[PDB]
């Protein structure tokens, strides 16, 4: 249980920008949503709903070498990319992704939802 | 038959240049030599044996792509490559060689000595 003071806040909704309020947050849910307990103050900050990215692929990254590895690597050495891959697409402000291919991500999607590492929500395609 | 009017020429066995000979091929052969039918004009050059290279790999070339090119290329491939490698190669004045390693030098042996293409002529030790 915290308590979210902002000094604005998006109405994702509506399209608008509004003004100074509080978000009571319980169980992982919006529980109240006051316009004017632990408490993080955020008030000179804009608060928006997390964003989602509906085209990422997160089990692999282009690189020079990246039509070569292939034949030399395994899923399991790519894996271990993904962590970093995942902890930094979260801190960035992507709650939740769809992955669009790759047999790897339904892996670390299971990995996140049991806490092992961190990320975003997983919407996983696996092989196209 | 031919007839060759060399100004020097190389003793191999005592390891010293003799003076001006004449050298008479017949059948592939040398037939006679003498110190002092078709003619070519040599009287200016010093005359050696062929040379042999005891270690060459001529199904391959060194390149920055010879790390990948082994998992999308065929040995057919390498073949067309292999005719042009030969021919520089006997060019030069070397009129034999030892592979010692790569299964496409014992046909492109068979090639050469089949008159298809031009070529040294080829120990073959097929693979490693």
């Amino acid at each position: 249980p915290v308590a979210l003071h902002c000094g604005k806040l998006f109405d994702a909704r509506s399209g608008r920008v509004l003004g100074p309020h509080t978000v009571v947050v319980r169980d992982g849910r919006i529980d109240q949503l006051i316009s004017g307990l632990a408490a993080v103050d955020l008030r000179n900050r804009t608060c928006l709903p997390g964003w989602t990215d509906l085209h990422v692929h997160l089990g692999d990254e282009s690189s020079p070498q990246s039509y070569s590895e292939g034949f030399r690597l395994d899923p399991i050495d790519f894996a271990y990319r993904s962590v970093g891959y995942a902890e930094r697409t979260l801190l960035a402000g992507f709650t939740s992704v769809r992955d669009l291919g790759g047999e790897v991500s339904p892996h670390l999607r299971d990995a996140v939802n049991q806490g092992l590492v961190k990320g975003p929500r997983i919407f996983a395609a696996g092989k196209s």
